[PDB]
Order: C-alpha cells, then structure tokens, then sequence
C-alpha cells in the first residue's frame, strides 16, 4: 500500500491525460443522446476532483488511500456505464424570401446602405459586413435591402447564399451556380470556379453570404479571385464577429451594426405578433400593463420578443398566465415549449464555437448580478490567476488577457461600455439572454450552482453581514461582484472561513468593509497555498497586510489599489520571484517600497512605484534589470526621489510599451530639473504625465527621442508652453494618432501649427483649457469636444 | 516467478509485434481525434522501451521482474483506455482562376515554358514536369502559362486537372471529359476512355495535370495509350517529386524548376499582401526595418510570405506586435492563426507519403543547427548504424543508404549542395520550414526532445565544455553536429557519461578536442554491448583507441578519418566478423594494418588499405577474399608494398565498382614498375589515382583491360604522356563519360584525338594544366572549366 504509491499515483496521472482529451472530443461530437451528456456531465466534475486531489503529490500512506479510492471510483463508473453505449446503436438556413410586414422599421438603415450600394462603381469590389449578436435583425436588414425595387433596376443578378456553420465549398459554389441559373451540374470543384467566372462577365452582380463563420475560412479567397472585378459588383456578408469582418477585410465604416429595438417599435412588434388575430391590435386594455411590463423586459431583441410571441399566441389571454410569465419568464424559454422555437440553441451555437479556453472564459460571466458594468482588468487578473490563460510564447500575462478579452468581445458575446481616448476598454457587460445562457451552462458542472452545495467558485453580492453564504471546502474562487457603487458589508466569520479552502486560487475583494483589521482576518493564509491573486482594492480596515506570506510562493499576481492607508509592505514580496502583476495605483500613504523589486525579474506591470530615497525603499537602479516589464507607473514626490545617475535608468527596458508620471504631490523645482533627464525608450507607445509641476515641456517630448509614439494625454499641470524641440519640423514628425489635454488652465498653443506638426492625427480631445481659442472644437474651454476628423 | 520466465518472455515478443503493426496502421487513418492522436503518442514511447528491455534477454529473476512490470503496465494502459473509444461513436484541390496582380516576376520562366510549348510539333507528345518543394510557385507558373493569350491560340483545348493525393481514376477521366464540354455522363471507365479518344481528333490539345504524386501511379499508363500523339499535344505535370517526373519520363532537360524568390521581389510581394489597404504600399516608417526583417528570415517561400502577410493583416499595425513576431516566428505559423491557413498541414502531407523506414530517416535531421551544410556520408552512416535500413537481397549497406538517401532527394525534402564530376552528393541541407517541421514531429515522441528529460538520442552542437548537457540512460544515439568549420569543445565527463549509457548504438565524433588522451576515457566501453558505428573523426587526443574492444561484437562499421595520429590498428579488429565498412583516408602515421583483414568478409568499404611488407601487417593475397566490397582505396609508399604474384589479387573481385589509388609519399621507380600489373576487373565504374608517380600511363588504362568505365579523374602527377594502348582507336572506344585532370604540369595530349577516341563524353573538366592551350575551355590553365557540351 506504500510501495506502490508512485505507481498508484502515474496511473492516474495518465488517466485524467485521456479523460480530458475524451473531454475534447465529445462536445465536438454532434447528436448527443442522454447517456452521453449524463456521463460528461459527472466525468467533468471527476476531473475536477482528480485534479484537485493531484495537486497534493507535490505520511505517504493517506494519500495512497485518496489515490486507490478515487482510481476505484473511476474504474466502476467506466464499467459501469460503458453496456449501456453497447446495448443502442447509432439544420439551419435562409432565404430571401420574408413578409415585409410585420418588419418594425428600419427604413434609415435601409436607406443608409442603399446609398452605400449606389457607390458600387468608386471602387473595384465593394464588400459590406452586417455584424452584431445573435438574432438582431441583420439577415432581415440584408432580405429589405435587395428585395426592393430600385436594387434590382441597378443588379442584374442577385445571388443569396445560406453558408451555415457547418458546411463544405463544393455545395457553397454550386448554390452560387443555382443562384445563376444554370442547372445544378453533377461537376467537380474547378470547373465550377470555372463556370462561376465565366457567367459573371458584364454583368453588375450583388451577391448576399449569409451567416459566415470563423471556421476554415480560407474559401473565401479561394473564391475572392474568382470574382470579377471593375464591374461594380458588391458583396454583403452578414455574419456574428469583427474577427470575419477584418479577415475579409470589408472596410472600417463599411460595417452596419443593428441596434436593439425601441420600446415603442418592439410593443407594435409584440402586438403585431402576439395579438394575431384581430389585426395585431391589443382587444381588451388589463394585458397592457403586463404585456409592456415583458416587452420592456424582454430588452430590445426582436428573436425573443417574437419567441414570447408566440409563446402567448398559444393561450387564452386571461390575465394569470401572463402574469406569472411575467414574472417566471427564463425558464420557459429554456423549455422553448418544448423545443420548438429555440433561442437558446441560436445562442448556444455562437457559444459552441469558441475554443475551449475562451468557452472557459466566457463561462465566469455567470457570476455577477442583473445589469452589472464589469471592469474589464478584474475579469482578466480572475483569468490569469485561476488558469484559463497558458502562455509560452512570450505573450505571457497581460497581452494574453488582452487578446482573450478581444477575441470574446469579436464573437458579439461581451459588449464594450466606454472606452478612453487611447481606444482600450475598461468596463464591459453582456446582454440578459446572453447571461442566462451561460448560467444554464453553469447549471451543468459545477463551476456555479448558485444554490445548494457543490460549488467550484463562488460570487458574493452586496451586504452579506447576516445572510451566511454557505461555503463548502472546494471553492476555487472568490470574487466580490458589485452594481457600480454599492460595498460587499462582511462580518468575520465569512473571512474566516474563506481561509478554511484548501484549493483557492482567486481571492479578490473588491468593495467590501470589514469588522476586524485584515491583519489578524488573514492571518492564517499560511494554510492558503496554491493561490494565485489577491486584488485587495478599496478596503477599509486594511492598514497592514498579514505577515504569514513567506509560504505563498505560487503569488501571480498582488493587487491593491486605492487603498490609501497602506503604510508598510513586507519584505517577503522580494523573495518569491513568480510574480507578473504588483500594482498600487493612487495608495498615498506608503512607504514607497521594499528593497529587492529588481530581484524578481518576470513581471509585467509595475504601477504606483514611488522611488525611495537615499538610504530608503528601493531607487530607480534595479528597473534595468526589468527586462520583461512592459507597464511601468511612476510617482514623483519631491527631488531626492531620484538619483543622477539613474537618469537614464529607462532606456535599456526593451519591451516597454506605457508610461505613466503622477506628480500630484510635487514640493520643489529640484524636481522639475531632475525630471528632464528621464528619457523613455524609442518605443514607446502611450504616456500620460499627469500634475507635472513644470512650466515648459520636459525637453525629450520631441520626435527625436521617441518616434514611435501614438497615443499621448496630458492631464492637470503648471504647463505654460511648449519647447522648440515639441514641434522638430524639419523633417521629423510626431507620427502620433490620439492626443488628450484635461485640465490645462496655463497652456497655449495653435492648432495649425498642430496639424502642420502632427500629420497623423484622428482624435483631440481637450476639455478645460480656457484659454486657447483656437482649436476646431466646440468650446476647448468650458465643456469638451472630440474633433472627429474624416 | 522464475519458472515461466520463458513464457513471460515471449508474450512481450507477441505484444510488441501486435502493437507496432498497430502503429503502422493508426498513422494511415484519417480523422484522427485527440484520445488516438494521445494513446498512439504513448504506445510509440512504450514500444521503445519494449524492445529497448527485451535485447536484456540474450540472475533470471530481476529480468523476469522487468517483464512482469512491463506487461503489467501495457495491460493496464489498455483497459484504460479502451471505454474511450467504446463511447463516442465516430478537401484540397486547385483551378485555373487566379488573381494576376500580386504575381511578382515570373517573365522570364513564363517566356521559355512558352518556347517549350511553341515546339509541341517536334515531338509525337510532348510532356513537360515543373517538380519543386511544397508552395513553391509550381500551380501559379502552370495557371500564368495557359491563361496567356497566345497559347489559346495555339492550343483550342486546354483541360485544368487536379489530381489530389487522394483520389481516383474515374473522377480524373470524368472530370476530363468535363473539362472537354461533354456532360457529366453516368458512366463506367472503359467508355470514358473511349469518349476521350475520341473527342480529340485533330486537335491541338493541352492538358496540366496538378500534383501528382507517388502513390498508384499506374493510372498514368492507363491513360497515356488513350492520348492521341502526332497532333502536337502537350501534357505539363506539376508535382512534387523527380521520381514521378523519370516515371512519366518527361525529359531530363523538359523539367522545370522555379528558385526560391529574391529579397526585392519577396519585399514587394509582402507589401502587396499584408498592407493591402492603401493600394500595396507601406505607409508608416517605423515597420520597414522589422518587416524587411522578416522578410528575409521567411527565406523565399511565397507561401510563407502570404501566411505571414495574412497573419499581419488582421492586426492594429503598431510596433510591438511586429516585433515580437520577428523574434517568436515559428510558435505562430504551427498555431496556423489557430488552423486557417495551415503551411504545417501543405507540408507535412508531404511527410506523409514516405514509408516508414524513411518516415525515421527524415526525422534525424531534427538534429541540426540553423543553416549547417550537412555531410551525407555521417547520415547514411547513422541510418545504417542505429537500424533505420535493413536488408536482404545483397543491397546491404551503403547502396541501400545511397537510394535512402535519394528517395529523401527525390521527394524534394533535402535539398543538394554540391556535386562532384561523377554525379555524386557529398554534402545536403534542407529548408528550414522543413527542419521546424521535422522538430515539431519530433516534438512527439521522444526521438528528440531537446530539453527536458525523455530523449531517444542528443546531438552535440559545439563548445561544450562547460554546459553540461543533461544525458539520461536512454540516449540510442550521440552524434556531433558542427556548422562547417567550428570544433564542439569538449571536456572529460561528458565523454566518460557517454559510456554509461547501456542501450547506445550511434557514437560518432567528428570535430571535438578532448582534454585527456581517448586511450582512457573510452576505456569502460565493454559497457557499451550495443554499439553498431563509431566514425572517430578528427579528434586531437586520439592516438591509441582503447584496448577494451574485444567485447564489442555487433559494430557493423568502424570509421577513422584524416586522423594523422593513429600508430596501430589493434588484432581485436579481426575476429567479430560482422563489420561492414573500415574507413582509414588519409591517416598518415599509421602501421598499415593488422592481419586478419581477409578474415571477416561481410565488409563493402575497405579505404586507406596501405598493403604491408613482407613479415608485417597484411599484403593483398587476402583482397581476393574479400568477395562483396564494392568501394576500394590503395595508398602507396614504396615499392615492397605489394608482392609479384600478388599482383593478379584484383581480377576477382566480382563486385568491385570503385578504385582510389593514392600514391602521395611514392619513393621509387621499383614502385612504378610494381603498379603497372595491378589490373583491375572489367567491371569498374569510376578511378582515381591522384597522386602517380609514374610518367606514362599505367599500361592498363585501355577499354582492352576494363570496358566498362564511366568516370574517371586524374588528380596530381609526374605524368608525362599516355601510352599507345590508351588510345587503342581500331574499333574500341572508352565509352567513357565524366572526365577529370585536376593538376598536371607534365601531361601534354590533344582534343579532337580525345573527340574521336572518347564518342561519349558529357563534361570534361579540367583546371590546373598549364601546357595543353588545345581545349574547348576558357583556360585549361590557371583556372578551370567543364566543357558542358550539347
Ligand atoms: N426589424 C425587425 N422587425 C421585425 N422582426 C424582426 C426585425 N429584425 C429581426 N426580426 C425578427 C425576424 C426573425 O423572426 C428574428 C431573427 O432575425 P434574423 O435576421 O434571423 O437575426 P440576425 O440575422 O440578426 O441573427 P442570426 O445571424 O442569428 O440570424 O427577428
Ligand atoms: N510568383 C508568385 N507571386 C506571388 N504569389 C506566389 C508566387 N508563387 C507562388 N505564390 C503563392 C500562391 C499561393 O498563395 C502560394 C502557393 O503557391 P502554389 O503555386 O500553389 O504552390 P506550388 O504549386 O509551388 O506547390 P503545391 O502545389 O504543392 O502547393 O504561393
């Protein structure tokens, strides 16, 4: 029982390496019966146990007790399902033909891209693109633009093609070749290319891709060049993701996104489907409440107001079952009256097509409340930490939450909700029907239950000081969810008892007041080990983070921002070199740093660094040894923050991408001489100095030591003017695309001379400054303007 | 435990034969999911150490522990894995429509392919091959020749067909009759092929058949009888292979090869691509240097260019990412932009036609620095040496190691550097695409791995003395790769763990320095039981190999090259019998051999021979025993090298092809009166005497003594003249067809004398004869030409 215990142990080290891999395989696999998704859904949560208790390899004789239980649990369940797989042996599309009358208007849109179809001819093949989510409108909008008249006067030949998600090219081409009137030929691939070329010669031809996916999409140029062109024809793909609108590369402004529906238009939708019978006209007026009351909360989606349409359609209009629908309304539409109109498959096929990370990313979406504006660096630090982001490549922490953040909000499933002047996104959200989709998927294994007992992570909402959240010992997270201003009130035995999970990798606490100091809260995170990030933002009875952290070693992350009474950090943030994120933005009252932050070398971000001072903290010397940091935050307090030769302490970081200076608390003009030799790389892509005390520019804002700068904004500072080596125009320009000037109450300059140094602007946007009088906007003084360029 | 240790012997004898059938049947299905791709990735690791611990079996219970566990483990995996796949239940082709703009310069090929057309009348059927690697221009340069205007005049039926490297022979013969404008016909094949005989009478057709491979290929000559000849026909076939180009025997001078592209031309192909938006033409500065940086690191591929640029071209254009694919190249195009474009997929269905045994031959080159110009001679040494050649019907050693080598040639996967005057290859490399293609394979199983533990066998690159590379016990082989002229600095225990490892077959080091004599490192090597080659090549320490070599009775060659410091040749290189090559050129200081070398007689290579005196080493009586060598090298010194009637030791040798006589420290006359009754075989391909002594001609060189020659050379000499027999112009001829004279100041003969005794020659190539001023070539003196004729 001993001796055996490595054995014991690889066993089952290869047998989660299939199980998973059978986990690749059997969501691939379509025509799913019971058996099938019943025991997926229990080989998942096994996995997950496996897994769990595999990590423990890292006496010897309890452990080979857990090792032969769970191997015997997992050998019976196989023989136990597999007679039951040998006792049985083993579509979508469209068309141009609709109603045009229950269509609720789209006449501006309509009109918009038939004007855009009437400049066919400027260019050599003009290609659209109708993105947005799923069921909004966008193969009607594309059946009401070519089935009007005046399109048919101008194409000759109209070419409406299904491409579904599953598909082949020989079927695609050889629709094309039915659409053109020839006779459907028995007929091989070329000489189809062939035909489709050859019928195609003089004539003005608008062809209509319906649906088009991201999946194996290279046929589109392998027809592209079949195309003629000079001819004035158009192609219109409508599709659900930006990622195709790029790839077949339409245009910036050629893509027309649908909007969700007014209140007004989606009530005569639901009256001109729900009330059928007597001419789409509501008959008797106790439903009308009721029935705006589930318009309005249906939320703007033409697919759903016409499935709870004909929901109704099939009742007795008597006031109770619309009532209750009204007040039970997802769980019918999860029955789709049994299965018959199916939004949610219509959803869950946008779902099914993501890879297996991004389904994972996706699915923690399930975890926050009704309408909720989610931070978007929350959701990527959640991702990072628990592991649904791998990295060899060099895209190791933060870019690879970028791209992942990217490639969901490109699928039309995460919609953005502002966005700065440098175009990066902040805060996110996610339509309902999207939400309750990925809650549905929750319900399966055990990633969020939110009721009962199996739970893998867990979500808290506000003011959970007396509702006792039930915590069981699996939790591998804890996220703290907020409405945009609310505060999580906890008492002490929840955070008490979320130091009893042995297996917790996220742990960020976001708005939450506490009853004790979290230093005796926390004192016993020795028995957290495998956890991975802590954003302890904006906390109040945080003063001084526990010293029980020498064990963790694993640490990936360490945030704690705005949390501006945080007096000491420990020197044990030196030692365990596995660090990617430390980030404290905007804390004040701190002593500035440990000693050895140049110890530990693969870390990205660096935020909030206040270098110390002579026999202090830690200086500017050791940032060179930061080859890998591509972030970097620095706050200037008065002049012996920084040492001379030092000054040029910023010049050897090779992946350096942003720079932020926050002179807020500034003393002397000792500071603003020592500044002016901090030189940034030549790459350098975005940096926002901020209070800056000085009264002309720094002296290496030119184009001479930073060419490759693009995006630059300049909040509130004693900045007067600007030097003559701010304009260099003699041959040299900034080449810079986004320029900000919050609140200057001391700087002048032109605004041609501006656009006759920086040739490559699109965006200024410039708020208080009372005082320049020039510019193209609507007032760069009191209020603010953009100045959207063409 | 111990009685059934035969039984549970050869149950493992049935098993690894069931199981490595199995894994030559799993690599030719189709559709393979993740759990085959996973359980065929580990039954390759467990069938190497099947039969790594099954040799053990030439006390008997630690073994009969081996094998329980073993079995053991093998049973286990199976019934592991087996519910799995009791669960689940389970195109390429080409056009003659292309886009004609971003085709970058291709004139001057497109000229001469249409004066090749122009002279279709010439022949009865003239058939034409464009044979090249993968992606290399071969369909482009077909679809740009036959879209032209003039061969639509010329030819009135041309006919596109894509044969795929799956396919049929009635889809090709029905798609021929599509391309002919008769309808797609129900129809069975004897009657489509009489359809198309007789639908081309008095024709002028032209038919490009596209990627034709290796595979079935009798359909060819089902075909070729039903094409109507003397009409001025003409067939191009675009393949990937010049076996298929002899196959269908186009031409030697008919086939086309289009290069690789120039930095200029790939630069403006990769601006048209990637920045496609304004009009092909980079717009910002700031990306030349890095994208003219990858640019010349893709190395000419259009194919990769085009994925490169279809990569790029879905991004923001800023700096970063621009440079981090500059320096992270290959980890993106294996990802395929997560499976799109698939350059890994174009080329590793070219993997995917070789047999097995060359399936192991290309994958050893895996092994290898960046661009190093590798030797064939150490390849096909390491091929016969570690087993990845076998043998029965007399093709036993180094001619079953040519045509490995040649089949790898013909595929077009290595690529040839340079050719001597007799047609042969000394030196290859290969593209890199390739060479990272041929790493991700080995990226499986662990053939190599190289880093991290699992590795089959390690390739030494240089100055390793202080490294320490990691050397685990499995290590099948240890070879020396260098860059062409640096030497792998190399310390003592290294080489002493070397012989540590039990299971090592392949042991060459060809260019490393030692810091202690090779006498004692390599003095345990009666550890070493396995060993099958050692080439100690030019190595300073060596002196004495160590005299612990008896026990090595496997070592089928044994090579030491230009190794001026080998005194004696131990007796222990007599008695095992089993050898196949013994290599000593140029090995000055060396006591000329021991005695029994007519014992062993399996041997095919006998180089450096050095025949002894009269009470020393060896004399040439025992060459006639010697019955199956094939290549042969003599070197002289003095004129009791060789014995009177020992003089007639080289008429029997049935096999012989080759003779190198190096008579380089030549004392004597004695010993050229002594050469002259050295007559070789009738039988004899190429010579080389290169050094001679002698001022006439041996008095054998005439197509009296040996008909049958082909190439020759002729090195440095005292020669003067040639004798009357070596003309011998009454009706005999040389039939002679490679001619070589490299450095003679003292032979004087004509050329039109040559002309009309040598009817055959194709290049004679001469350039250091500062005394004939009669040849066709530019100088026959201080430089040197080939007279290539017509
Ligand atoms: N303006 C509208 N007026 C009335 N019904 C509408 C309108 N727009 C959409 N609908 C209805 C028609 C269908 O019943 C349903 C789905 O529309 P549809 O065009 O298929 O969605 P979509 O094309 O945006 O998404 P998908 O890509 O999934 O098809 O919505
Ligand atoms: N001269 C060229 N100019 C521009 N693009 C080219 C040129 N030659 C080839 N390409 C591009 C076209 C395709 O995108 C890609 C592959 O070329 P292609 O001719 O299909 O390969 P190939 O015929 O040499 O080999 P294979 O048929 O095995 O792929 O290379």
């Amino acid at each position: 029982t001993v001796s055996d215990y490595r054995k014991q142990l690889e066993d089952l080290q290869s047998e989660l390496k299939y199980m998973q891999s059978f986990l690749k395989d059997a969501e691939r696999q379509k025509r799913t019966n019971e058996t099938l998704r019943t025991l997926v859904a229990d080989l998942r949560e096994l996995v997950y146990e496996a897994e769990d208790i595999l990590v423990d390899c890292q006496l010897q004789y309890k452990k080979s007790k857990r090792l032969q239980e769970i191997n015997e649990r997992i050998t019976k369940i196989k023989s136990q399902v597999e007679p039951y797989f040998e006792f049985i042996t083993p579509d979508r599309w469209s068309s141009p033909v609709y109603d045009h009358t229950q269509v609720v208007g789209l006449e501006g849109d309509k009109r918009k891209i038939k004007e855009w179809l009437f400049r066919s001819n400027d260019s050599q093949l003009l290609i659209m693109a109708f993105v947005g989510m799923g069921g909004l409108g966008k193969t009607t909008i594309a059946q009401e633009v070519f089935n009007d008249k005046e399109i048919e006067h101008r194409f000759e030949r109209r070419i409406w093609v299904s491409v579904s998600q599953t598909f082949t090219e020989e079927q695609i081409m050889r629709s094309i070749l039915r659409n053109l009137g020839d006779a459907s030929v028995g007929d091989d691939i070329g000489t189809l290319l062939r035909k489709i070329q050859q019928y195609l010669l003089g004539k003005r031809y608008l062809i209509v891709m319906d649906d088009v996916w991201d999946k194996n999409l290279s046929w589109w140029d392998k027809i592209y060049q079949g195309l003629p062109r000079g001819q004035g024809g158009s192609v219109i793909v409508t599709t659900r993701s930006e990622s195709v609108a790029k790839r077949v590369q339409a245009r910036d402004d050629k893509t027309h996104r649908p909007e969700l529906l007014s209140p007004d238009n989606s009530w005569l939708l639901f009256c001109n489907v729900a009330f059928a019978a007597n001419d789409g006209t509501c008959e008797r007026p106790e439903l009308e409440d009721v029935g705006k009351e589930i318009v309005t909360k249906c939320k703007g989606l033409p697919l759903t107001i016409k499935a709870v349409g004909g929901l109704l359609l099939c009742k007795d209009h008597v006031y109770h079952e619309w009532r209750r629908i009204a007040e039970h309304f997802q769980d019918e539409l999860r029955g789709n009256t049994s299965e018959t109109d199916n939004v949610m498959s219509s959803l869950q096929l946008s779902y099914d097509e993501l890879p297996s990370h991004l389904k994972s990313c996706i699915l923690t979406l399930s975890l926050y409340p009704e309408d909720c504006v989610i931070p978007k660096q929350q959701l990527v630090h959640g991702w990072i930490g628990e592991g649904f982001v791998m990295w060899r490549n060099g895209r190791s922490a933060t870019e690879s939450g970028e791209d992942c953040f990217s490639g969901l909000t490109n699928r039309c499933l995460i919609e953005v909700v502002d966005k700065t002047y440098s175009g990066t996104i902040i805060t996110c959200k996610i339509h309902d029907m999207v939400r309750d989709l990925v809650i549905d998927i929750a319900k399966k294994d055990s990633f969020s239950n939110p009721e009962g007992l199996n739970c893998r992570h867990l979500g808290i909402s506000g003011n959970f000081d007396e509702k006792q959240i039930k915590v069981n010992h699996k939790l591998r997270g804890v996220v703290s969810t907020t409405k945009t201003g609310e505060v999580n009130k906890l008492n002490s035995d929840l955070a008490k008892k979320f130091t009893d999970c042995k297996y917790l990798r996220v742990l960020d606490i976001s708005k939450s007041i506490f009853d004790a100091p979290l230093s005796e809260i926390l004192d016993e995170i020795a028995s957290l080990q495998h956890l991975a990030c802590l954003s302890l933002s904006n906390t109040h009875p945080l003063i001084q983070f526990p010293r029980s952290m020498e064990d963790l070693h694993n640490l990936q992350i360490l945030d704690a921002s705005y949390c501006q009474n945080l007096k000491q950090l420990q020197p044990c943030i030196v030692l365990f070199k596995k660090l990617l994120v430390l980030d404290m933005t905007n804390c004040g009252s701190l002593e500035c740093f440990p000693k050895g932050i140049g110890s530990l070398v693969k870390l990205e971000v660096l935020l909030g660094f206040k270098p110390a001072r002579s026999n202090n903290g830690c200086k500017l010397s050791e940032v060179k040894n930061l080859t890998n940091l591509r972030k970097l935050g620095l706050s200037l307090t008065r002049g012996d923050q920084i040492e001379e030769e030092e000054l040029d302490s910023l010049i050897n970081l090779s992946k350096l991408m942003s720079i932020s200076i926050n002179c807020y608390d500034s003393y002397g003009d000792d500071l603003i001489t020592k500044i002016d030799a901090l030189t940034p790389p030549h790459q350098l892509h975005e940096l926002s100095l901020q209070f800056y005390p000085g009264k002309s520019s720094p002296s290496w804002l030119s184009p001479h030591k930073l060419p490759m700068l693009r995006y630059m904004s300049i909040c509130s500072g004693n900045l007067v003017k600007m030097q003559e080596p701010f304009w260099g125009n003699e041959n040299t320009h900034w080449r810079i695309e986004g320029l900000m000037l919050s609140s200057l109450s001391d700087l002048d300059m032109d605004w041609e001379v501006l656009q006759q140094s920086m040739p490559y602007l699109r965006t200024v946007t410039a708020n208080w400054c009372p005082e320049l009088e020039s510019f193209a906007i609507e007032d760069v003084g009191f209020r603010g303007g953009v100045w959207m360029k063409t």
